């Protein structure tokens, strides 16, 4: 796997921007999260047919994907998905539906897009001890499916702010509520990709609020994960670094892409990226935690891959030109 990547988000489905079979997407694209994942009645048993293809054509796609070198992931969740693990017996239908699905179909990994039921309940204060089941049983899930694989699986999430950066604010409900999912699989997490999109504001280690779609909060937000930060206002509890060359950035391909906001031109997010990887500044605000860079951080994700096509392929052509270029 490249130490500069671009993730994107494949649609399963035809909200407008059309379909694209899996043979016909940019090979710019390393990595492509197929999406979604999701539940009917028990909320915990995913299930996933393909939008187009017999059963075996789709399986086929991917191997053809696959012998090129990329990646296959199986995103679970996304806007409308609903995965609730209140007990074992949940967990367990989820685990083995999961691994039937990555057999069935051949994926590369799985992505944990989960955007609701997810919530720190009262007395979950401790991020690398959490209580509440869903968490606990949402990180047994993902290790035990990561450990149902060989070397090369991968295992990657796209929160959205709130339960991540969010966590410098509070520690409780959503807020910062990923940080124990993160930290209870991060010897398996190849990498993260927050949704720096459909966001508003967003407090930075320096205090101030930055706003999405600027490239200060780009830095800002980013640099929560690569420096590591105090939790919920306490000095005392710091959530650890990851590893540079697991932090990515995750943004809206085009700026319909993202209705409520977050769009960045590549332009002004070329600044973002030459500050966070070479630490060369360009006026903004934030200043990094490590003014000369962090050098393995490991690149973009996008939503999505079908945006990307109907907007010029702007993102896709910038950013692969962009990271072959260093
Ligand atoms: C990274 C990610 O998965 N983001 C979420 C997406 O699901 C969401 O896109 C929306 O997905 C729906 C299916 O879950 C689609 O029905 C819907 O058309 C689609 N919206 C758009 C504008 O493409 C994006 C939207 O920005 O953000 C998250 O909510």
């Amino acid at each position: 796997l490249g130490s500069k990547l671009l993730v994107g988000y494949w649609h399963n489905f035809d909200n407008g921007t059309g379909i694209i079979k899996l043979k016909d997407v940019s090979p710019k694209w390393d990595v492509i999260n197929v999406s979604f994942g999701e539940t009917g009645g028990d909320r915990s048993t995913v299930e996933f047919s393909p939008v187009y293809g017999t059963d075996a054509d789709f399986k086929s796609d991917i191997s053809y994907l696959k012998s090129k070198g990329k990646k296959v992931v199986l995103s679970i969740g996304g806007q409308n998905g609903v995965v609730l693990l209140p007990d074992n017996a949940a967990k367990d239908r989820f685990i083995n539906s999961i691994q039937s699905l990555i057999d069935k179909y051949g994926f590369d990994g799985i992505d944990i897009d989960l955007q609701s039921g997810i919530y720190l309940n009262g007395n979950d204060t401790n991020f690398k001890n959490p209580t509440t089941p869903q968490i606990v049983n949402l990180i047994s899930a993902i290790r035990t499916i990561s450990d149902h694989y060989g070397p090369d699986f991968l295992l990657s999430m796209a929160p959205e702010t709130a339960y991540v950066q969010g966590g410098y604010s509070a520690y409780g409900s959503i807020w910062g509520a990923y940080l124990p999912i993160i930290y209870g699989v991060k010897d398996k997490l190849t990498y993260i990709h927050v949704q720096h999109f459909n966001a508003g504001s967003g407090i930075g280690m320096d205090g101030n609020n930055y706003n999405q779609g600027t490239a200060d909060y780009e830095v800002a937000m980013a640099d929560m994960l690569l420096h590591g930060f105090p939790v919920g206002g306490n000095a005392n509890n710091i959530f650890p670094a990851l590893r540079s060359d697991q932090v990515m950035i995750g943004l809206p391909a085009a700026p319909a892409a993202a209705p409520s906001g977050g769009y960045i031109s590549p332009t002004e997010m070329k600044k973002a990226l030459n500050y966070i990887i070479k630490g060369v500044p360009f006026g903004g605000k934030y200043k990094l935690s490590n003014q000369s860079g962090y050098p393995a951080f490991r690149g973009l994700m996008s939503w999505s891959i079908n945006w990307d096509a109907k907007n010029n392929f702007e993102f896709s052509n910038n950013y692969r030109t962009y990271f072959d270029g260093l």
